[PDB]
């Protein structure tokens, strides 16, 4: 399968990964998305840390719709544990979950690591492949 | 704010929480979903051992079509750790997920406990209220 990756990720434990699983990238510099699938399906890499600050700041909305703007399937990966992350209330977190999946309609999967990461945009892009 | 309650959900700790939170519930016996929000938002309660097995039975896809058919907006709330549970392949799991959500474009939003299931319920149906 190939995947077009942001330059800003070509040395994470992401793409170690994706490369162990057999997956050829393409190195482009996105101006939006980090794991391209189809001229369709982007994903966006974000730790649970930047999630939180992002809500903190009331900045995530916006960067949803910049990638509902270029992407009409795009797909958020949040990676880590939103839990035990103090200085933030859960309904907070919360809120901001059911807002982007439910109302913007942009899926949010949940990954625990960087290589889950990589297990998600591999099963993803052979299912895109295949079809 | 009014949930609608499938009358197996009655007991639950998650009613319990809704009513604590002063949510006025209406309970009816539903043929399909657990919560519903309003004519076009249900919520279909499921624990991470019960999504495990519809997966190893094959019959989750089932489910999902079933929610569809029945609401235009159908969330499904995934209730404790899907870590740890062996017996099932880790992609076997995420590949249900990306399924469900990316495919299905059914919300698919993980809960702790019954108490987060019942903090994502209420906020869902404040902002139905609302607007």
């Amino acid at each position: 399968v190939k995947v077009v990756v942001d330059s800003r990720e070509l040395r994470s434990e992401v793409v170690k990964r994706l490369k162990l699983l057999g997956v050829k990238l393409e190195v482009k510099t996105l101006d939006v998305g980090d794991y391209i699938i189809s001229e369709d399906v982007a994903i966006e890499r974000k730790s649970a840390n930047d999630l939180i600050q992002s809500i903190i700041d009331g900045g995530l909305f916006d960067q949803v719709k910049r990638l509902k703007e270029a992407y009409s399937r795009p797909i958020m990966i949040v990676e880590g544990s939103l839990y035990g992350i103090r200085n933030v209330h859960p309904n907070a977190i919360r809120g901001a979950i059911a807002a982007v999946t439910v109302d913007f309609g942009v899926p949010i999967i949940f990954s625990s690591t960087p290589e889950e990461t990589a297990q998600y945009i591999f099963l993803i892009a052979k299912r895109e492949q295949e079809e």
